[PDB]
């Protein structure tokens, strides 16, 4: 046991926990990959020391000398935010100023120079702002989760097998909510390595089904359902894609800190919801799934996850 050089030591090899109380009447069994235990409780914290990392070993960025910039109101900007904090890397995410307050703090407590766009505009109005600022900065540098490769590779080298490893080889099914699509490809594609019949299933909003044949719609399992194919996403590799509506997957991201104790996101939920169904299927009686639970519940405080308990909490009135 040695101490860790700085904080992206402490990346990857997250934990399996088997799904006890929320897996009832499954004829198969479920581990959950905590990526909640992530230092930063988040899976992007993966591909965010990742891009760097690797645009730094391929010499096209060097501390304070490069800016990266990069569009995203999701994790990716945390996991990005404090790897570009002990690298020194001066950094700014682009969102628009909707996103709460809290996401704003968390990336501003990094020091990352967040730029707010159109709150009306969405994603493009980001985006055109992160290019914008890119083509405009010098030594600007644009990372692009959803085309940037050492996305699904850092998952080839260490999800994927921390997986493998954690399961004993025993694993029968993969999984995954698809964002970047990195997840399920990445890691994906390592395990199918190490046995072709091991099975990747894609997970995706009801609501926002593009894999189904289903048109991009709104909807608030955050994290995934991007609503297009993303360029690191391959198809290819999914054996088959499991629906959810934004409610199972809430309900059940509740059950699970009731009945497991574990605090999780609602992009956690439905990759569960997911998994037990599948577990359910007769025909996999026995057989082992592991699904991906990407974020801690504590970042979703001031969402629609928490917005029945919340009531329940400014609501009721002190006792005596
Ligand atoms: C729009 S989409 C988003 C993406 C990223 N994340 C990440 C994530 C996911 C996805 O994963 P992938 O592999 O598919 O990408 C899920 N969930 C959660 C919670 C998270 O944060 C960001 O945020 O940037």
């Amino acid at each position: 046991s040695r101490i860790a050089k700085d904080v992206t030591e402490l990346i990857g090899n997250t934990p399996l926990v088997y799904l006890n109380n929320v897996a009832e009447g499954c004829v198969g069994r479920v581990a959950a990959k905590l990526e909640m235990m992530e230092p930063c409780s988040s899976v992007a914290d993966r591909i965010g020391f990742s891009m760097i990392s690797d645009a730094e070993k391929k010499g096209l960025i060097k501390p304070g000398e490069s800016v990266l910039i990069e569009p995203t109101s999701g994790n990716t900007g945390v996991g990005l935010a404090f790897t570009a904090a002990a690298k020194g890397y001066k950094l700014i995410i682009t969102m628009p100023a909707s996103m709460s307050t809290e996401r704003r703090i968390i990336l501003l407590a990094f020091g990352v120079e967040l730029v707010l766009t159109d709150p009306a505009k969405g994603m493009k109005g980001a985006i055109a702002k992160a290019e914008e600022i890119l083509a405009k900065t010098p030594n600007g540098y644009m990372l692009q989760q959803f085309e940037n490769p050492a996305n699904p590779k850092i998952h080839y080298e260490t999800t994927g097998p921390e997986i493998w490893k954690g399961t004993g080889g025993k694993i029968d099914g993969f999984v995954s909510g698809i964002g970047t699509g990195g997840t399920i490809t990445g890691a994906g594609k390592y395990l199918k390595e190490q046995n072709a019949n091991v099975k990747l299933y894609g997970v995706e909003p009801v609501e926002s089904a593009i894999l189904s044949g289903g048109k991009p719609g709104p909807h608030k399992i955050q994290g995934i359902g991007a609503g297009f194919i993303p360029s690191v996403l391959n198809v290819d590799l999914i054996d088959e894609v499991v629906q959810v509506s934004s409610d199972e997957s809430i309900d059940m991201a509740r059950q699970l800190a009731l009945k497991e104790g574990l605090l999780v996101g609602i992009s956690s939920g439905a990759a569960a919801a997911a998994a037990i169904k599948l577990a359910q299927r007769p025909e996999n009686a026995g057989k082992l799934f592991v699904a991906i639970f990407p974020s801690f519940g504590e970042r979703y405080l001031s969402t629609v996850l928490f917005d029945a308990t919340r009531k329940e909490a400014e609501a009721m009135t002190f006792e005596a």
